[PDB]
């Protein structure tokens, strides 16, 4: 009683360590997860940490730890040529693909430019399992500088946009909530300082609180 | 900043269940896994499961389960009019991609014409809880069948190839032989409508051990 429409897996061999980049902060983003079935192809897609941003650097990394320098090198190059444009606003696609042979070839490509460079990385037993093993060793720390890296990221990005906001606002923005502002802007950046993610979080909520009229000014544009 | 070349992630959301295809025996094959960062485009190649197999169907799952059965189908169409080639020959490219608004793009190409079928998938926190609470609680089920699913498609490939090289061999092999490889096959045959692994690789084994002059009329013939 068949039916002929199956699809198969063609199972050739799996990552033994997880492959990524290097990431705003020092953190190791992954592209290829560890134990990933090869042949494959990943990509994510990424942008630039400050405005007018001409190039990025790709770091490439293998290893299970979260702390980019704490990983194994492969490999780096850069792509140049990015448009000018507000932080965070090109998209840059990096991709991972490793063919039959377990060649790894890692490109980065500007969407809206469509410049590409790219890097091929060719193809331990018990240094394998030494770096599984230090991870293992690590991971509660790990996950706690990846949550705080993240967090700072995004309170960065908070303290920028809203002072180019209270800055284009002008004369439009009454003062108590200028001078309420400002307090919440020094806050966050003192706690972006520090190690303590849960501290980030509530100053950028103190901030978020007390800046509603900025959305409001904006949109009388 | 002190230095000017930095990247960052674009977006830091995630998927909230794993994301595949059903593959031969009625397991969910999975393209992106749970908790991926998007925008994301992962994609593999795959083949078809028998001689001459001229189309497949992509049955698209969401969930943590490996029984395609157990997961939620998130819609399927066919790609046809791939060349006649041996089992697992062809090269059936299937993409996943999803933007940056968490819309999902499935596609599956024939490598060889560049043929091509796609659909676009517009995608619920306690029914994903749910769906994550119930796969722990039947990992290990999941995993045997996984395994029973994985050794009865290694079983069936040898039974065929096994038949193929008999029938190659021709009056070269001797008819004790023929005889004791025939019988080997049935029981192999037998083993794999089973729910045995082990079962199922010690009808392998047996195989090999009645397979020698087999093989070797194989290698001379090969030469
Ligand atoms: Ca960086």
């Amino acid at each position: 009683h068949h039916h002929h429409h199956h699809i198969e897996v063609l199972l050739l061999d799996v990552t033994p360590l997880s492959l990524g980049i290097e990431t705003m902060g020092g953190v190791m983003t992954t592209l290829i997860a560890k134990n990933t079935t090869i042949p494959t192809k990943h990509s994510q897609v990424f942008s630039t940490a400050e405005d007018n941003q001409s190039a990025v650097t790709i770091h490439v990394l293998q290893g299970e730890r979260k702390r980019a320098a704490d990983n194994k090198s492969l490999g780096q190059f850069n792509l140049d040529g990015i448009n000018p444009a507000p932080r965070g606003m090109p998209q840059i696609e990096v991709t991972f693909d490793i063919d039959a042979d377990g060649i790894l070839h890692v490109s980065a490509k500007d969407k809206n430019s469509g410049k590409e460079q790219k890097i091929t990385i060719k193809a331990n037993e018990d240094e394998i399992q030494k770096m599984v093993r230090d991870a293992e060793a690590n991971a509660e720390a790990d996950r706690k500088f990846e949550e705080l890296v993240q967090t700072r990221n995004q309170g960065d990005h908070l303290l920028h946009s809203t002072r180019k906001q209270v800055e284009e606002a002008g004369d439009k923005l009454p003062a108590d909530d200028k001078t309420a502002i400002e307090s919440a802007l020094t806050a966050l950046e003192t706690a972006l300082k520090g190690e303590d993610k849960a501290a980030i979080e509530a100053k950028m909520q103190e901030l978020a609180q007390v800046s509603q009229k900025l959305m409001e000014i904006a949109q009388q544009q």
